[PDB]
């Protein structure tokens, strides 16, 4: 059975089988005079399976969520917004399609508003590194890889592992950029524990981390003042949380995914457009709560 | 200037500041019966303090929790649950109380009812780790470490950072034994992602992860190879939850804390105590919720 809802201000409530006739969501809180359309959600959406009109064989277009309610005239009212997608059986990603179309919600508010932007990227696909990121390479490969010399060898990885009834894992990194200073509510709702939360609910995580992370286990502390000049440091060792509350910093977050035609070698990538909506899912919802409370 | 609350059913709500007056929780959900005295909670909260004869300077006496409600002639009526801790002068640590009383009700109970064991041990102090785990041996010695090589390499480092005046993080393993299947929420109350938000409510965590957790990206997928020889599934790559229920497996959970007269080097193992709190006010919730449920 299930638990379906998530968020204290920001709010999304959930129901449908992969199955059944479709899945419909119940988002609360969205400010009204954002302006939505569903294209908004299916950009999002659409971006799970990376074309672009490339994709497997016998491409009859998917599944397309609608606005049932909450925008009038191209305008968010300030009421709750439902959506729905009419299932066509006639394949676990619209087991995530509601998180998705939801987060894409909370993205665009995020970005009009502050100019906050997510982003996630595969810096490892089993034992293949990615050691560069470079944003303009993400959604030229098919990996989420910023590596563009990565994305070869990940490319052999794959055809090898299609060659042989296996799979591997993957570790994603996301990004929230330009997140002001402030949200979070500790003692239990700190802005790292919701994401953490958020982040456990894509299946296949096995470990959500911050910053350096576990890392952390084997670092010495001394970056404190000390002799010269400039001086820091910002080399952002919390991934822009500390006490549970955003510093003005990038926020960094990176969750490590298992092993799961119709050969995965990785589907771990294509949590990425999901562990992207997470993050915005949060955030949003410490967002309101942090203006609540002057 | 807090989010004091955490449960559903389970619930745990809390107040107080560390130079205010006193610390108060009120506990939800606990059934009638179940033999708790302040006794039982004082037990967890000097764990804290690993010195019994103990520790730098002299001794205080120290400031002690008072059962308000919900407890008659030793037992639990199953009423709300009050706690409250009067603060003394002429110091401590402190906003970790309330949670470490009321997770010792969580314990005692899941210890009573199903005979649910949780532990944690330090598997990590710097560039000093663990190997092996003796039960025996984590309350021998001032670091919950279970291996009893390792101690003396512990103290070393620690006696040397002290007085270098420079501190390390430290990672931890907590340990969920006989607990049953079937709980948990999904889709966004996993278990796992209940106990993540959960290890995050501690200061300093850096990283939460399950079963192999951050080891599974660089992994790669047999679920089982067949012979007349094997690998049988009882290791627990899962960690005891697959899909956000527990499977009857041992949970494992671990935490990768970060770096911080009176001094911290590694205030990092101190939290031990308070991870098990955790753990054991998330399990409590979700037996509840998993009976609510039935």
């Amino acid at each position: 059975m299930a638990g379906n809802s998530i968020g204290q201000l920001f709010r999304v409530t959930t129901c449908g089988e992969s199955h059944g006739v479709g899945l419909m969501a119940i988002v609360d809180g969205v400010p009204p005079g954002l302006a939505l359309t569903e294209e908004d959600l299916q950009k999002d959406l659409d971006r799970r399976k990376p074309g672009t009109s490339k994709f497997a064989t016998q491409r009859k277009e998917p599944d397309q969520v609608e606005i049932i309610s909450g925008v009038f005239e191209g305008k968010t009212t300030g009421t709750p917004i439902g959506l729905l997608i009419r299932n066509t059986d006639q394949s676990s990603a619209r087991e995530t399609a509601m998180r998705v179309a939801a987060g894409a919600i909370a993205k665009k508010y995020l970005a009009e508003k502050f100019g906050v932007l997510i982003r996630g990227h595969v810096t490892q696909i089993g034992n293949e590194v990615a050691e560069k990121l470079d944003w303009n390479e993400v959604p030229n490969n098919p990996f989420f890889c910023g590596d563009v010399d990565a994305v070869p060898r990940f490319e052999a990885l794959v055809t090898s592992l299609r060659e042989q009834g296996t799979s591997c894992g993957a570790k994603l990194e996301i990004l929230a950029e330009k997140v002001p200073v402030g949200w979070g509510e500790p003692v239990f709702d700190r802005l790292d524990a919701d994401i953490a939360h958020a982040m456990m609910s894509i299946n296949a995580v096995k470990g959500v981390e911050i910053g350096d992370g576990f890392a952390v286990a084997g670092q010495f502390g001394h970056e404190t003042r000390d002799e010269l000049t400039s001086h820091g440091f910002l080399a952002n060792h919390a991934g822009g949380i500390l006490g549970g509350i955003s510093s003005g910093q990038t926020i960094r977050v990176a969750i490590a995914l298992k092993p799961t035609g119709r050969h995965d070698p990785c589907v771990g990538v294509r949590a990425t457009p999901i562990a992207e909506a997470m993050l915005a899912i949060v955030l949003m919802d410490h967002f309101l709560r942090h203006r609540a409370q002057n």
